[PDB]
Parts: C-alpha cells; sequence; structure tokens
C-alpha cells in the first residue's frame, strides 16, 4: 500500500494515563472531601466547554468544585489533578523509539493546562513534532472533522497517515476519513500492528 508517512497518537490510554478520568476524579474528589453526586453532574456539564478550550481551568473549577467555601485552594487542587498524570513506560519507549524514524504528531482530547503539564513532564515533545489538540483546535475526537483536521495541518492523505487509539470509536472514525489506524491495546501488539503497515 502507500508508504505511511506520519503517525498521530493518542496521549490518554495509550503513551500516559488518562488525565481526568471517570475513576480518577472519584478518587480526587474522596481526597478533598467532595460531594461525588455533585462533583460528577457540575463536570458533566462544564468538563466539554474546557476540553474544546472555550472556557479556562479556573472557570471549570469555579463551577465544578469553588461553588462553596472550601479548606483548599485552586492551586492546591489543580496539583491534584496534574498528578493523575502517569507514564506508560511499554508504550511510550515505542512511541520514543519510532520516532526517530517517523513523523508523528498528537491527535487528542485534553484542557489545556494538563494537556501542556503532560507534555512538558514526560518530554512528549521529544518524540511528537506537534500536538493537534481539542483544546487548541476547538474540535475534539471522535468528530470526523478533527481527523481531517489532523490530516490538514500536516499535509498528508488519509491513506498516508496512522491514527492510534485506545478507543474502537476513535480508531473507526478515523478509517472511516480514509485513515489506517491501530486500536492500542498493548505495546507489543501495538509493534506487530505498525510493522504490518511497514511502520517499524
Ligand atoms: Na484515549
Amino acid at each position: 500500500g502507500m508508504t505511511i508517512k506520519a503517525l498521530f497518537w493518542d496521549i490518554g490510554g495509550v503513551l500516559l494515563t488518562n488525565g481526568w478520568d471517570r475513576e480518577q476524579r472519584a478518587d480526587v474528589a474522596q481526597r478533598f472531601g467532595l460531594d461525588t453526586d455533585d462533583f460528577t453532574e457540575r463536570h458533566r456539564l462544564a468538563a466539554p466547554e474546557l476540553e474544546l478550550g472555550r472556557m479556562t481551568l479556573a472557570e471549570y473549577l469555579e463551577q465544578v468544585v469553588f461553588y462553596q467555601p472550601r479548606d483548599f485552594t485552586p492551586e492546591d487542587f489543580r496539583a491534584v489533578m496534574e498528578e493523575q498524570s502517569q507514564p506508560r513506560p511499554e508504550v511510550l519507549a515505542l512511541a520514543r523509539d519510532l520516532g526517530q524514524r517517523y513523523r508523528m504528531y498528537s491527535l487528542n482530547n485534553e484542557g489545556r493546562d494538563l494537556n501542556e503539564y503532560r507534555i512538558r513532564t514526560f518530554g512528549l515533545g521529544e518524540f511528537l513534532l506537534a500536538f493537534f489538540t481539542s483544546s487548541a483546535l476547538g474540535v475534539m475526537k471522535p468528530n470526523p472533522a478533527m481527523y481531517r483536521l489532523g490530516l490538514t495541518l500536516a499535509q498528508v492523505r488519509p491513506e498516508e497517515a496512522v491514527m492510534v487509539d485506545d478507543r474502537l470509536q476513535n480508531v473507526q472514525a478515523a478509517r472511516a476519513v480514509g485513515m489506517h489506524a491501530v486500536q492500542c491495546v498493548d505495546a507489543a501488539q501495538l509493534r506487530e500492528e505498525l510493522a504490518a503497515l511497514g511502520v517499524r
């Protein structure tokens, strides 16, 4: 087939843990003594706009946490949010290796502040050339438009690209715009499937 010219990488659940998923929020909420039902409902409402970069973290925190007096600060809270991010060593290592031979980019959903913390903390920029992130672009996976935008920014044809994501819905959406895609289950599996596409 066409030679692959670019890889697009999901970050959460692939390169790193998710930044602010259900399980993590549950944990952090407990630590801060938050009413979990109210917190979850408020997060549900506000999260998408944070993810799309149309509301600030301060704004989100105002609605989701600091809507009543608290015995801690937004800075305190933000610190603990940031700390939820941990590496996925084997996949990271694979990506770092491949980055020596291929042009690669992120295509991921994440609020700006957590995104930038994750990039700097884990040196994602050493192997990803650009970060096509929801909070920067104002669209989010699994919107077909996000995939198309990534392709447009990288200037590669759909068939010359491969999307790596842990969610089947995202893999399928990528394929629907003409991209190759592989669902990331584990490093060994991902390496083999990429190799099948000529990405070694
Ligand atoms: Na993911």
